[PDB]
């Protein structure tokens, strides 16, 4: 049955609550983004209204076959009215089409649901600047101080320089990038752009990326693996057996793979700067784990909350153990004491 932290009080709304059947007294189902832990349970047989971004709606229609009459896409940064409640969708800086949702309840309470997000100081200049928030439903994925990571831009610089150098030294090398859900597209697109190649992939992955409004996508992606020197594969195939196998299938077109696994965090970041990262190598296969995160680091999260100064924080991640919950509540107290609210 539905957890309390997926329910918006004083409304008939839920957020990312599609694996519970018919939720008692839910009139409208919001979806923050197209990742499987959040959409789990949608299908062509779903007949309640779903509210979401334009991109997420494209994906519901095309990938899950949800019927068009039940998809209610909203533009960003725009006051809209749902079942008599004013709502706004804000960019979450997560994956394509991911949003945070602002709710303005009839009694004057204001609620922000972050969905999944990576906090950034650019958010301190949206419709959030203009008013107070009583309740924050917060993405606490990395809510512990050991989670530090570089900026996405520093990680992309590292990957582009690495791939450029490798292929210049060996023009018969193949670059591989692992993927398991939408998100992290800049990794593979930036690499392809510096090598003057398209990114090759399965027809199903190509179809998924065409659902996204990426300007000049016919331009960056293809299903012709032959013409391409950057290939996308399932994250699971990013290991030595998977990559030897793939290398065989290219029919002596390539003699080496350099592969990137853009993971969230790895305990190497406690003892290593981005500049000092190295691969795992076996034969003519090298694998780099790079800390490209689409969630807030601990310090990014803390700054965002100390700026917003919500009256109450409800964590939405890591809530299933008493020790995790207590640890997060202790941080939230420090933040409030340090910030003076
Ligand atoms: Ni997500």
């Amino acid at each position: 049955t539905c957890p309390f932290y997926k329910k918006i009080p004083g409304t008939g709304f839920t957020v990312d609550a599609f694996q519970y059947g018919v939720v008692e007294g839910c009139t409208a189902y919001f979806l923050t983004h197209f990742h499987s832990d959040h959409y789990a349970g949608l299908s062509k047989h779903f007949t309640f209204p779903v509210y979401c971004s334009e991109i997420t709606g494209n994906l519901l229609k095309n990938k899950l076959h949800v019927q068009e009459q039940y998809i209610h896409p909203l533009p960003l940064d725009t006051e809209c009215i749902v079942n008599g409640v004013k709502v706004v969708l804000l960019d979450a800086n997560h994956c394509p089409g991911a949003v945070m949702i602002l709710f303005y309840l009839p009694n004057g309470t204001v609620i922000l649901h972050t969905g999944d997000f990576r906090a950034d100081p650019s958010m301190e200049r949206s419709l959030l600047a203009d008013q107070k928030v009583h309740m924050l439903y917060l993405d606490t994925t990395y809510c512990s101080p050991e989670y530090t990571f570089p900026s996405q831009q520093e990680v992309i610089r590292f990957a582009i320089n690495t791939a450029f150098e490798a292929v210049t030294l060996n023009p018969h090398a193949l670059v591989v990038c692992g993927t398991y859900s939408i998100g992290k597209e800049k990794v593979f697109l930036a690499i392809a752009d510096v090598l003057g190649s398209k990114v090759g992939m399965s027809q199903e992955k190509y179809k998924t990326l065409q659902c996204l409004n990426i300007p000049e996508i016919n331009s960056l992606i293809t299903t012709d693996m032959c013409s391409s020197l950057v290939h996308l594969l399932p994250m699971m195939q990013i290991n030595f057996k998977g990559l030897q196998s793939h290398l065989k299938k290219c029919g002596g077109k390539y003699n080496q793979i350099l592969a990137f696994r853009p993971t969230g965090w790895t305990h190497s970041n406690k003892f290593t700067r981005i500049a000092d990262v190295i691969p795992q190598t076996k034969g003519n296969i090298s694998i780099y784990g790079i800390p490209y995160s689409e969630h807030s680091s601990y310090l990014e999260m803390k700054r965002f909350v100390q700026w917003l100064k919500p009256q109450k924080i409800i964590p939405t991640v890591n809530v299933g153990t008493w020790k995790s919950r207590s640890t997060m509540e202790k941080y939230f107290r420090e933040w409030k004491l340090e910030a003076g609210y």
